[PDB]
């Protein structure tokens, strides 16, 4: 008996009356809220998630600039090593800012590897297939 | 969040060294081993195989075609669930519970390719 | 070789500002709008979509009879080769009435045999695999 | 109305009594012959099979054994792969050989018996 199967999936959220769509993930088993934004490339985490995550923020370097303010402008690059949102996803790029950020933001870099992504209006459709 | 998601499988049985092909499935929680036959239409069961599943031998009605009980099995999970599969069980000795045709045709897909039998299914997820 | 495939698939329809879902299928390939209607057991197609069709009025027997909301009313029943609705299905039971109905109705004869048929926060959620 | 379809399929294929794999796939709408080769990164395409694409043998150039590098636009086996990487080997090559960089594009991909089952899921 050798067997295989996929899972086909899809997630459909609607537009907050804010405007904006949000996006319940589990990363390292923790559910963290997330606002989508296509203007981002990586996900942008809160200092208040990064540390629900475990980061130590006085060890992390501030290599990556996130701002075109002078000042206050770099944020800590991380590997995020599991993102659950309907599928796993490994090792996804994020940084951590410097405080400023009120919701951890999931951005194009992890949009783009659902099979299907869309943005329909008030509607945000995401579609995944998985081995097992 | 609204979330839903299908699995699509398959099942590959290479053809056994004695020219048949066996597959184990779960018959009402119970992994039972049938051989595949072609030639069976609903499933025949052995009496140690019924007993396992719950069944009183002696409150089944047992008519011709020697004599069997028709039974009806809730729950064959084969990749994917079936409900309600027709079969019987016969009073003389029967070696091996057989899986026929009527089972195998509700696949999405069934081929037997010389010594494959390739199974392919798709079941809502919970 | 072996070669095997299946289309899995999802519609997804918002519910019409006056409350109802609606959906347009290929009958036969012809264009047809329905309405959800839960309340339905099998298709019910409007004189005017019969006609569209290539029924003909005057040959149909109306030996059926529906209790609707205005209580009873004759039927001649029908069935439909080819409903497509992402996937294609086929002989389709469907009945016409005499004229109480002012669009063709898709019931749960036809919705339950779907993988998959959800109405949440209005929207209507479709899902499907056909073979090849 | 909102639609959206994946296809997912498989494709499995028997061990060759000579012990390999072999696997038929469309190359820009050609139909090539593949041994499915481990130890092979990209694809290697016979002379032969590149003459069947419409490539000019006397256009190639063997840099880098040398082989001339090629891009192959479309790929079918199953699903449609796009702009692969191959090559043209000079020294002989009796069937063109199909290896991992192409194969771990697959959703799923396994040697089991002898058998090679190859899983996919594509957009439509
Ligand atoms: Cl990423
Ligand atoms: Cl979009
Ligand atoms: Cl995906
Ligand atoms: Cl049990
Ligand atoms: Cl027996
Ligand atoms: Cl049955
Ligand atoms: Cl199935
Ligand atoms: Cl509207
Ligand atoms: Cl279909
Ligand atoms: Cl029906
Ligand atoms: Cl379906
Ligand atoms: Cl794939
Ligand atoms: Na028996
Ligand atoms: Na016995
Ligand atoms: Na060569």
């Amino acid at each position: 008996m050798y067997k295989w199967s996929t899972e086909v999936g899809e997630i459909i959220i609607a537009r907050n009356r804010d405007g904006h769509f949000y996006i319940n993930a589990f990363v390292n088993n923790v559910k963290i809220k997330f606002m989508v934004d296509t203007g981002a490339s990586d996900i942008a985490l809160t200092k208040e998630d990064a540390q629900k995550l475990g980061f130590d923020l006085t060890k992390l370097k501030y290599t990556r600039t996130y701002l075109t303010a002078n000042g206050e402008n770099k944020a800590a690059p991380i590997t995020l090593n599991s993102v659950v949102i309907g599928k796993e996803f490994k090792n996804i790029k994020g940084h951590v800012g410097l405080g400023d950020l009120d919701i951890s933001l999931l951005g194009m870099s992890l949009l783009e590897r659902f099979k299907g992504f869309r943005i329909d209006k008030d509607l945000l459709i995401l579609n995944y297939a998985a081995a097992l």
